[PDB]
């Protein structure tokens, strides 16, 4: 399928999650805003993604969503591998397949 | 199996044209966009959702970029307006991006309401 192509080389960083919140795609967009090889993310938690002071409250900002269930736009300050952090513009989608909610976090560098 | 889904039910309007310029994929965020049902555009020229005074233009801009062989879009990097169906104008942002694909070079634009 091209959405396949159309996801892995965009200019726009991807990062999808699944029902696990596991991340399962990260393109090189994504590498290059976070600093990390797809190698170092893929199969583990979308906490490693999460700037280290938003830790405390990212996992139940997904797990309210997930329990009750949307999509939005806005800026945020994504913190890289190596500990520095630039702003960046975030447009999150809920995404429903097969009986299971993913989402997809499309980055922009701001 | 997750790829298709991820960019159809998308926040961000999505529009993916063939090596002929033609549509090939309109989700519903960018129907709510432009104002056109997917049917409406589907197998179209691109052209049709090129604002009317910019259409004379935008061709070659596609055409300069499809023989360039370069791998980023450079282009429509800031805010531009959008003319819908009935007219009437929006400021949006593009996200271009330029995707290789079974020999073929497609263009998929990412857009949202600015
Ligand atoms: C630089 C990294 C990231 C930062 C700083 C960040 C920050 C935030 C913040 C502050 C919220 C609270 C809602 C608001 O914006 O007011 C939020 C909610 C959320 N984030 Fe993240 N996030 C990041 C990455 C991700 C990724 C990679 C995913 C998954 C693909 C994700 C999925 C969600 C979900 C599902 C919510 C709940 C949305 C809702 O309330 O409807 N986030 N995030
Ligand atoms: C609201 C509709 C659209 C407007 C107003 C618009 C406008 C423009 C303008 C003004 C340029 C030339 C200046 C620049 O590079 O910034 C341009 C270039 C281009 N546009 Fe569009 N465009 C639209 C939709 C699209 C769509 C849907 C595609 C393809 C999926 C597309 C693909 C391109 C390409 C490939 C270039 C050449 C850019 C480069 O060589 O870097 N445009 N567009």
């Amino acid at each position: 399928g091209i959405f396949f192509p159309a996801l892995e080389q965009n200019m726009m960083g991807a990062v999808l999650i699944n029902e696990n919140d596991e991340v399962m795609f990260f393109n090189p967009a994504a590498e290059k805003l976070w600093g990390y090889k797809r190698e170092e993310v893929i199969g583990n938690n979308i906490d490693m993604l999460i700037p280290r002071d938003l830790r405390p409250a990212h996992p139940e900002y997904i797990r309210h969503n997930r329990e009750g269930g949307e999509g939005m736009s806005r800026e945020l300050q994504l913190e890289k591998k190596d500990g520095s952090k630039i702003w960046t513009r975030f447009a999150l989608s809920k995404v429903s397949a097969e009986g299971k909610v993913y989402y997809l976090a499309l980055v922009r560098d701001a």
